[PDB]
RNA sequence: GAUCGAUCGAUCGGCAUCGAUGCCGAUCGAUCGAUC
């Protein structure tokens, strides 16, 4: 198998004391390696007719299952039961038959969240060991800081009987919300009494091994100058004021609706505005019912079209002018095909009599984005430098990763590149989303054998999956907090490995830069803390947990009380009446459905999903579901407004939790 | 293997009010229930 390393055996030997120590080592020097050891010292130490039980918390499904492959592989040898619970394991053999059953157990932590709150698992001294792998998470309300306030509530007050030891696998604690050295030193403090730990055991010894195995690349910053001349955005800010005058014409009262003063064309202030004016224009009422229809479908549309000009600018300045202009073109197609109204025609007119021209600006070898002719530039010398280069390329959006796969795609220079795309899961309005399987197979097949070049990820390949080692980092406008920093950094660690930090705006540099020097108040507040005396250390994390603790339970009412007035949910497009919150029936708490036949005439289905059947309103009301043996169809709240009976207050509402009113259970009788 | 609905958590940027609170947009992770 494998040889522990004199690192390795360095960073294990405060944990095999059985001290509670946090592990903070670089990516790729294997860690995993020294929590294998620290467990199988462990339960070696018990004598005959007792067991040790270990626990490690993973945060995600393809490290828990990569964490629980490696486990049993290397301890099923030596006759321990090894098992792993998550979310996709089947509702059978209780967790407290498993727990009881199995000596390492490879948790996600809302498992145990969830087992500790319900009862099943009653305390955590069932365990001996616990081990959180990227411990730096232990945070406001992270799973790992609820384990960890069981763990403190145990461990003050309720003194019951024995505690595990609490062992983390971060590379970085993080110092962020930190501005000095003192501040850095007092967040990790608090972060080790979160976790119960004195001991924050680091490669102090054996540093010139470990520098063999993993490798810091170099940081690059590219400040590039934005386009001056940009004809693409004078035709669509053009549009957007012809649009916005339509809107005053109509509403008479735009500027007053919302304080945002000084608003520009294509900027995220100009998005808050115009989301902010949308949600007050449907909250719009006059004793006319016709009249507020069309005032508020008019400007529902008039908004919809503004927000969307805003995101083709916004989309136009990080990519190509034909991806915003494709943009523009799917949107007004796909809002073509519902139903098409006089003002949302003469939009399209408006936009249709500048396509032509914004076809041949954006077909323009002179108006490429000198963004792209950057990161042009550093591939080509890269990959003429070595031609076998494998590049992390980090982009913050998924419709911005398309968009660079299609432009490296279609580039006569770039054509050595086979770029691979990595988003991650759960749907969007936009986008649909990558499931594990397709995520498993894009990461296998890049790496230096072949058959991918480049990827190309959004967020998703920075914190705990397994990539191959790149030796090209370029971020596309990429940057965070210190920890994204060290993590990003640290995905390029193959020798002489570089790490590009590509941007457009005067003020990114200047976070990285930040980044760094925080990096450094984070190393240097580590080593002030190591050579503090253990016995003073843990008197300051006891004050701290005693603090931590005493605030906590200080917040115990987070609960109103619900109404059961009677409140009409109409369209909020068209502001029809939809149905009455009378006959809206909930099932299991999480699939809100409407009881009646009057509303069945209120919906057209196009599972099937479900719009509002005005004449041209065609709003996304909801989707047909399918229960144990119905076909009942659910809606979503954020397609409603809520009007009063009894007052005409029509507060708007984003999920259902916010909603507050007299939920009766569905009942199929 | 592909989804649907709901919920939680973390990060970044932006906005409003008085460093804090609240909100919006984007990104990611996880959990409960149901379906094919
Ligand atoms: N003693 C060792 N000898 C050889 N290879 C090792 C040794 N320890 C760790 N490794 C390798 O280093 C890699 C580290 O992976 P992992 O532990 O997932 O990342 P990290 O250490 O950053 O958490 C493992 O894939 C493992 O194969
Ligand atoms: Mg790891
Ligand atoms: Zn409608």
């Amino acid at each position: 198998p494998f040889k522990p390393r004199n690192y390795q055996l360095e960073l294990a030997l405060p944990a095999m004391k059985g001290k509670n120590t946090i592990i903070c080592a670089p990516t790729g020097c294997g860690k995993t390696f020294v929590s294998l050891l620290i467990c199988e010292h462990h339960l070696k130490k018990f004598p005959q007719g007792q067991k040790g039980k270990v626990v490690f918390f993973a945060n995600q499904i393809p490290v828990y299952e990569q964490q629980k492959s490696v486990f049993s592989k290397y301890f099923e040898r030596h006759g321990y039961r090894v098992t792993g619970i998550s979310g996709a394991t089947a509702e059978n053999v209780p967790v407290e038959q498993i727990v009881e059953n199995n000596d390492i157990i490879i948790l996600t932590p809302q498992i145990l969240v969830n087992n500790l709150k319900k009862g099943t698992i009653p305390s955590l001294s069932i365990f001996t060991l616990m081990i959180f792998d990227e411990c730096h998470n232990t945070s406001k309300q992270h799973p790992y800081n609820m384990i960890m306030f069981n763990y403190l509530d145990q461990k003050l007050g309720g003194s019951s009987g024995p505690l595990p030891q609490v062992i983390g696998l971060t590379a970085s604690v993080g110092v962020g919300d930190a501005k000095n050295t003192d501040e850095a030193l007092d967040y990790i403090c608090k972060l080790c009494a979160s976790l119960d730990a004195s001991v924050i055991a680091t490669v102090k010894h054996n540093l010139e091994e470990l520098e063999q195995v993993v490798y810091k690349p170099q940081k690059f910053f590219r400040k590039v100058e934005s386009r001056i001349s940009d004809k693409f955005k004078y035709i669509i800010a053009q549009l957007m004021r012809d649009t916005e005058s339509l809107a005053k014409r109509i509403c008479k009262d735009l500027e007053n609706l919302s304080q945002i003063q000084n608003r520009e064309f294509g900027t995220q202030k100009y998005e808050q505005w115009i989301v902010t004016v949308q949600k007050a224009c449907m909250v719009f009422q006059m004793p006319d019912k016709d009249e507020e229809s069309r005032i508020c479908k008019a400007l529902f549309l008039y908004t919809s079209h503004l927000r969307k000009y805003n995101d083709a600018l916004i989309i136009s300045e990080h990519a190509r002018m034909k991806d915003a202009l494709d943009y523009l073109k799917d949107f007004f197609s796909n809002v073509r095909a519902a139903g098409f109204d006089e003002i949302e025609q003469d939009l399209t007119q408006r936009f249709e009599e500048k396509l032509q021209e914004l076809e041949s600006v954006s077909r323009d070898p002179s108006n490429e984005n000198p963004k792209l002719e950057d990161l042009c530039f550093i591939l080509q010398e890269e990959y003429h430098l070595n031609p076998e280069t494998i590049t992390i390329l980090f982009v913050k959006t998924r419709a911005l990763v398309d968009a660079l796969k299609n432009w490296i795609e279609g580039n006569p220079k770039l054509s050595f590149l086979k770029p691979g795309i990595l988003t991650g899961r759960g749907k969007t309005n936009q986008n649909t989303g990558m499931t594990l399987p397709a995520q498993k197979c894009i990461l296998d097949a890049f790496k230096a054998s072949g058959d991918h070049n480049i990827l190309i990820a959004t967020s998703v390949a920075d914190e705990g999956i397994d990539i191959a080692q790149c030796n090209l980092v370029i971020l596309y406008e990429y940057v965070g907090n210190v920890i994204k920093m060290i993590q990003t950094r640290g995905r390029g660690r193959a020798r002489g490995s570089k790490c590009f930090l590509l941007t457009s705006n005067a003020g990114v540099i200047e976070k990285e830069q930040i980044n760094m020097y925080k990096e450094k108040m984070m190393n240097d507040s580590i080593l002030r803390l190591q050579t503090w005396d253990e016995a003073v250390f843990r008197e300051k994390i006891l004050h701290i947990q005693t603090h931590e603790k005493f605030i906590r339970d200080s917040q115990e009412k987070p609960k109103p009380v619900p109404d059961k007035e009677n409140k009409k949910l109409l369209c909020r497009k068209c502001k029809a009446l939809a149905c009455y919150t009378a006959d809206v029936r909930v099932i299991e708490e999480c699939h809100y459905t409407v009881l009646g036949d009057a509303f069945k005439e209120c919906f057209v289905s196009r599972r099937a999903k479900i719009f509002c059947a005005r004449q041209n309103c065609s709003h996304d009301w909801g989707i047909h579901v399918k229960y144990k043996t119905f076909e009942i169809p659910v809606i979503k709240i954020e397609s409603f407004v809520v009007e009063d009976i009894a007052t005409g207050v029509q507060t708007l509402y984003s999920k259902w939790k916010d909603f507050h009113f007299e939920k009766i259970p569905f009942d199929p009788a």
